[PDB]
């Protein structure tokens, strides 16, 4: 019943791009710092997840359109929207590096597997678990990747850990996630859409904990930049149609202009 989103977001602006996947269709929404407006995006599909890097100062997004079980990627390298090579479910994406090395991970009739890209091609990788509702994110140490996937069957949410040497469960505790994360310590925000409602925990390095997040929602999806050690992140929180989008800038929550 609810519309689904997927955001991303990029420099120190901030510019946000917010897909939006509604009755069997994607859209787009966008901030470039004085107003939303509509974006050029405008492609099939029920489910949708997104992310992006930069090359400089070029922005390189990547969304991913799900319908039935099969998964189109759609690429922006600033010259109109293409199809990418990538090959109902429902998915999570990350990427890193200027390379990029990206993860899709799918959730499909209750598994999650995982397929990744290095560079040269497309490969199924080496995750598979149970789960109904998949979220992900990540973060650089140097150079060395580390990965966080949320896998959610019933209400039961279990944390994956990718840290060089295997995954292994992590302490965290169909609903449906968000994640985002920041910093080397990291820390990291998980919100969590159930029984209409959206609640959120927190990772400081030290135990984790429920945040003061709590605003009504069937779907979320999340965003986050730093301005130099400041955190500011963006939730977007769907009711059937309706998409609020609620602000955290180091002073409470802030209803924010997006519609
Ligand atoms: C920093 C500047 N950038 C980044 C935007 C850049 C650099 C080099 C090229 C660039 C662009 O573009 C091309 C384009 C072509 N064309 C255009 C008609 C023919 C295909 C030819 C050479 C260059 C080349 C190129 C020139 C000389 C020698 C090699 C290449 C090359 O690697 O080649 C790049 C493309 O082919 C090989 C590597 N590659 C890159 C991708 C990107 O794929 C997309 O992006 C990925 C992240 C995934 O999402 C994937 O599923 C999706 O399809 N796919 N294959
Ligand atoms: C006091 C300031 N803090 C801040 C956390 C701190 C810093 C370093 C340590 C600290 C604590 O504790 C230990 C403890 C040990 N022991 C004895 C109790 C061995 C059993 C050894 C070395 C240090 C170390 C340590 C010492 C020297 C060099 C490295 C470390 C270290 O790697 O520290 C790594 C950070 O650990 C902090 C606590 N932590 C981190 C995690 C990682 O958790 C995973 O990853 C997270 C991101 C989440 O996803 C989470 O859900 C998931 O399970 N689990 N517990
Ligand atoms: C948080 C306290 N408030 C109340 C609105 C506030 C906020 C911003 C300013 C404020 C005061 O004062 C100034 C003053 C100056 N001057 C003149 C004296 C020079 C020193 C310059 C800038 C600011 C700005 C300012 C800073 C950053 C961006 C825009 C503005 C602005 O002028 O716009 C006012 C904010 O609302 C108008 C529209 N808007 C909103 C936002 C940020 O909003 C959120 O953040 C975005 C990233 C999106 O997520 C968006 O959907 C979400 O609503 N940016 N523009």
């Amino acid at each position: 019943s609810s519309v689904q989103t997927a955001a991303t977001s990029w420099g120190t602006v901030p510019s946000i791009a917010v897909y939006t996947a509604n009755n069997g269709k994607i859209t787009e929404r966008c901030w470039d710092g004085k107003g939303w407006y509509t974006g050029a995006f405008n492609e099939p599909g029920d489910n949708v997840s997104v992310t992006s890097w930069l090359v400089g100062s070029a922005i390189h997004i990547r969304v991913y359109a799900s319908t039935g079980t099969t998964t189109t990627e759609w690429c922006w390298d600033g010259n109109g929207w293409t199809k990418g090579a990538y090959t109902g479910d429902q998915t999570a994406a990350t990427s890193w590096g200027t390379v990029p090395s990206i993860a899709v991970y799918t959730a499909n009739n209750g598994k999650i597997t995982e397929r990744c890209w290095d560079g040269k091609g497309w490969y199924t990788g080496a995750f598979n678990e149970p789960g109904d509702n998949v979220s992900v994110t990540s973060w650089l140490v140097g150079s060395a990747i580390h990965i966080r996937v949320y896998a959610s069957t019933g209400t039961t949410t279990t944390e994956w850990c990718w840290d060089g040497n295997g995954w292994t469960k992590g302490a965290y505790t169909g609903d449906q996630t968000a994640a985002t994360s920041w910093g080397t310590v990291p820390s990291i925000a998980v919100y969590t859409a159930n029984n209409g409602k959206i609640t959120e925990r927190c990772w400081d390095g030290k135990g984790w904990y429920t945040g003061a997040f709590n605003e009504p929602g069937d779907n979320v999806s999340v965003t986050s930049w730093l301005v130099g050690s400041a955190i500011h992140i963006r939730v977007y929180a769907s009711t059937g149609t309706t998409t609020t989008e609620w602000c955290w800038d180091g002073n409470g929550w802030t209803k924010g202009a997006y519609t």
